């Protein structure tokens, strides 16, 4: 139901260690990168905040990050899910320090929330408040910088991201043009921690006003039609 | 079943006045676009024709509309349906007038046609007698210029582009290769809008025939 | 159940026989291009080796060749599939040849493999002993050296790529990174047919072990 957190799941993880230099060429790796760290699970962009976190924790680089198109419910098999993460890093340890990172963040609370009843509606609206190497670079940004991290899906994610902008002091880093692989959009912004957090809070109630009346168009403008 | 027309539906309007200058820049709007008008509807086609409709009936221009990865059957929200579309023009008045057209358009009878009994495979054969602005762009002919705008699952397509173009002397401005992001295929095409609309009955013919006999060759 | 065959199946075939100069032009054809043998099928990578197949038993080639989003089980019409392949040659004779092969070995017993109870979790490990006009082009390699083609979801797949590339003398030549369409991934390797082999094998091996064990990280490295 409505404010309902979305539990997002992770699917597979699993390391490479010495990996091979066909493989470190055709993902176009540092010379320092020896190990990799593979994750897959059912939310991409909670999964893309969590990589961030593990950039923050561990000597690891993410050097791979991708969703699936038509997202997890559409998935085919059972580990695809709708993100696929790689991290780098010197050693199977350094690695294996990233990845329990992310799976912790993963589960700490983070989540798209429902706008509506059967949770058919979702958005993402998360304040990031001190980025690591991965968002940072995404967004051009200083290390450490704050984000607000804004997804909803494509005529919501539009309307709720005009309503940010104009609600706080923020800054376009990046904007996610409808559709991504998984029929989503939204932005990254920046600015202090407090209008993050601004831009956040209007975005979820635009995404929640047209999730509520998504067709008031109609009777408003669109009468003796 | 054959021959039934598949209903487009609407499933969201909004519209943004006074656009944010930071979203003008990524949209790269041009600078009298202060509003815009968002539609999304669950057929993308006959949104697309309806936009262009849209610039013959308002001050507005088509600044933006993309189709969703793997169609309006496989949404997993509510409102992406497999289309999202923005109008653009200087008041909220002009792109209300440019929805309410879309709107009207969308309604007005044009659609996809089932070619076999659970509406399984269908297709657009749609002639546009004058295009506005949009489609002329996109299929890079002079505005007002006729087309045939023609959209089939791939095979079907790709059987039927060459029916249609043997059927009457028409060109192919716009080739929409095989998988578009909903999965389907076709072209516009142009020439008179009686060679249009011959490429349009030829087309939805071809796609028939294969509808019948998939795997006869 | 594991090591079950996912069978593939045709969905839909037809020959264009004097193909258009409007369509000629679009697909970019050449000029001894005269006919056009389309196929769709709800297994691409099976149908992309027989397609390969086919340049090798008639006159023809591979001209046009692609996957369908989030693959055949979300196709949203009957005869998409999860791919489209359309071959070229000089006669409709010729192009008729050309799909007969292409059928042939569809449902020649190739194809995906299961390695789980449910079959979600499936791979293919082909080694192409003798590369056709098509898949020797896209590996860039020469005509008739061999192939493996290995495809998997995505992180099975790159885990499973890794083992196979330290388990065999095999080289990378093309990197299907993940998501292709279908929302797979995978590559092709080359080298002797014995190594391709090995590394199907050891494909095949490393895409059972993730299933078996998802997320099992910790052990020593
Ligand atoms: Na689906
Ligand atoms: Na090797």
């Amino acid at each position: 139901m409505k404010n309902d957190l979305i539990r997002p799941n992770v699917l597979s993880v699993k390391i490479i260690s010495n990996v091979s230099p066909e493989m470190a060429k055709k993902l176009e790796l540092e010379p320092h990168h020896k190990s990799l760290g593979l994750i897959t699970a059912d939310c991409d962009d909670v999964t893309y905040t969590a990589l961030d976190e593990a950039t923050k924790a561990a000597e690891v680089d993410v050097v791979y990050a991708r969703s699936m198109y038509a997202g997890a419910g559409n998935a085919s098999t059972k580990l695809a899910g709708e993100v696929i993460g790689i991290l780098a890093g010197p050693s199977p340890a350094e690695v294996r320090s990233g990845l329990n990172a992310t799976l912790d963040f993963i589960d700490s609370g983070v989540g798209f929330v429902s706008a509506n009843e059967d949770d058919s509606i979702c958005y993402y609206a998360q304040c990031v408040s001190r980025t690591g190497s991965y968002l940072s670079k995404t967004a051009g940004i200083r290390e450490g910088e704050a984000l607000a991290y804004l997804v909803a899906p494509p005529l919501e994610a539009m309307y709720a991201l005009d309503a940010a902008l104009k609600a706080a002091d923020v800054e376009m880093c990046e904007f996610f043009a409808p559709p991504t692989e998984t029929n989503f959009a939204g932005a990254l912004l920046t600015g202090s921690q407090s209008a993050c957090k601004a831009a956040c809070d209007a975005f979820a109630e635009a995404v929640q006003s047209v999730a509520s009346n998504p067709l008031g168009f109609l009777e408003h403008h669109h009468h003796h039609h």
